[PDB]
């Protein structure tokens, strides 16, 4: 197991569990499977407001402090501001909500989930007659010093960022009266969008790249083409896998690890759950970083069309 230092000091366990899982499954097993995920040893928890489950994370969480197996400075829990939140005013609110919901005193990270604005309301994905996203224009230097208030509060540990490009991190760098760098850049990152630009960017700025969908995404039938590339059925991670003696999903998580990114895995099962942590007993050669490194193909899981069909 291991951590990464922050550029505000604080510091990130390398490999999160990843909390999302759609509608259709109850929520009970949010609570189950984030109680599993700490029994296996996860430490790092990716969640949000958008996942209708913050109070389910945030009991599993409670109940393994309960119990004895972990403190809470020992867990690194993660919220995000959803879009229909930008405006600043409306910031501190929603972590305070996101805090009630999980029962938790702070976050240890709280993100911006994605530079893309909403009308503000009650509605995760707000719509129009014709059925359209409701979009909103927010200054995002605004809702950025909002979440530095938040930081100075106490109420998060650290802030970062998700889905932002290199256009929009330069403009967070670049404000004048910056107090506070963003840690992280949460973004889609896996061998098929490697995102190697971003990544020398976000290295060059001492921001952590965190990946999601990193074993290729849930392909979720609302935004996700069937006929899309299946990560997990690649021949190159099918033949590492062999000669490593592991499975597609672990060489996915190693190549992260290894190029300097933190990764994220979502499962809803305990026996893929706990295979995930493997990923810290083995260790992949250059010649394997090169191979998976060749994967690219630029493919999106998510796209614009994932802002609707939240209900
Ligand atoms: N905008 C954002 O910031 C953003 C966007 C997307 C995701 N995320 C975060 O990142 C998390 C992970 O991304 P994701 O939800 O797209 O899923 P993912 O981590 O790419 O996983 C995709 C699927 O992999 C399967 N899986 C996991 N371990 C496996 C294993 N060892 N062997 C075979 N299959 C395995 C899981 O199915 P099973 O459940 O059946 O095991 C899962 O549905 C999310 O839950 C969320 O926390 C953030
Ligand atoms: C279940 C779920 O859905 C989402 C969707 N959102 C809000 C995103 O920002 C995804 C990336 C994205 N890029 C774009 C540009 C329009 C091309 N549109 O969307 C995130 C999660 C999660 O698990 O966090």
């Amino acid at each position: 197991h291991q951590c990464v230092k922050l550029n505000d000091g604080h510091f990130m366990p390398v490999l999160g569990f990843g909390t999302y899982a759609p509608p259709e499954v109850p929520r009970s097993k949010a609570l189950e499977v984030t109680k599993l995920a700490i029994e296996a040893g996860f430490r790092h928890i990716d969640s949000a407001h958008l996942y209708n489950n913050e109070e389910q994370v945030g009991l599993a969480i409670r109940s393994k402090i309960a119990d004895g197996s972990v403190k809470r400075e020992d867990i690194f829990y993660t919220s995000k501001l959803w879009s229909t939140f930008h405006r600043p005013e409306l910031v501190r609110p929603a972590l305070e909500n996101s805090l009630k919901k999980a029962q938790l005193d702070y976050v240890d990270l709280y993100l911006i989930h994605s530079p893309m604005s909403l009308k503000p309301g009650e509605e995760l994905s707000p719509t129009d007659e014709n059925g359209k996203v409701i979009f909103d224009i927010v200054d995002l230097c605004t809702t950025w010093e909002a979440m530095e208030k938040c930081k100075d509060a106490g109420l998060a540990k650290s802030i970062g960022v998700s889905n932002f490009n290199r256009r929009q991190l330069e403009m967070i760098l670049n404000k004048p009266g910056l107090k506070y760098k963003p840690v992280c850049n949460q973004v889609e990152c896996h061998p098929y969008f490697n995102r190697s630009k971003l990544l020398d960017f976000c290295k060059s700025k001492d921001i952590v790249l965190v990946a999601y969908s990193a074993l290729g995404s849930q392909r979720d039938k609302r935004w996700v083409d069937p006929n899309s590339p299946v990560l997990l059925e690649d021949p190159v991670l099918c033949a590492l896998a062999k000669k490593h003696k592991r499975t597609p999903a672990l060489i996915a998580l190693r190549y992260q690890l290894q190029r300097g990114v933190v990764v994220l895995a979502k499962s809803y099962n305990e026996q893929r759950i706990r295979q995930n942590v493997q990923v810290f007993e083995f260790q992949l050669t250059a010649e394997d970083m090169k191979a998976i490194d060749g994967l690219d193909r630029n493919l999106h899981y998510f796209n614009s069309d994932s802002f609707a069909s939240h209900p």
